């Protein structure tokens, strides 16, 4: 069990990030193994995965997800020059992601449909510091929380939509929560 902050455990990048509201508990198992359990947090965000991550990564993620309210579970990633924050929605609870968000387009991949989305958040957080970027969304239609991700599948129907990205900081399998609680257990390899 760890604080917020980033690093390495059992040959995987792991990053770990919260707003200061208490309520979770993020825990680096074996492999690529993770938990987190929270009641009542804020907004958070935890998991593992590559730092950096490539273009062309087949991500397999397997567990248990069990969201009280707001959340989701997807591949979340960054990448410099373009700043852009991207995300590959496997699964969420009582808010979709892409709420007002702006759709450009559909991609079937591993078994799913996903539709694609782009935002832009405005001098916001950021692996840079506060800045204004564009947020990448694949919203899978069928909800999984076990499975393979082809990310070239996305990231090559994003650049069709003219949404393109630049050279990769980290890709993790991650657990978000906003303002609910929840439990999950998840596995990356």
């Amino acid at each position: 069990t760890i604080q917020p902050g980033t690093g390495y455990n059992n040959g995987y990048f792991y990053s770990y990030w919260n707003d200061g509201h208490g309520g979770v508990t993020y825990t680096n198992g074996p492999g690529g193994q993770f938990s987190v359990n929270w009641s009542n947090s804020g907004n958070f965000v935890g998991g593992k995965g590559w730092q950096p991550g490539t273009k062309n990564k087949v991500i397999n993620f397997s567990g248990s997800y069990n969201p009280n309210g707001n959340s989701y579970l997807s591949v979340y990633g960054w990448s410099r020059n373009p700043l852009i924050e991207y995300y590959i929605v496997e699964n969420f609870g009582t808010y979709n992601p892409s709420t007002g968000a702006t759709k450009l387009g559909e991609v079937t991949s591993d078994g799913s449909v996903y539709d694609i989305y782009r935002t832009q958040r405005v001098n916001q957080p950021s692996i840079i510091g506060t800045a204004t970027f564009y947020q990448y969304w694949s919203v899978r239609r069928n909800h999984r929380s076990s499975g393979s991700v082809n990310t070239a599948n996305h990231f090559n129907a994003w650049a069709q939509q003219g949404l393109t990205l630049g050279t990769m900081d980290y890709q993790i399998v991650a657990v978000e929560g906003y303002f609910s609680s929840g439990s999950a257990s998840i596995t990356v390899s």
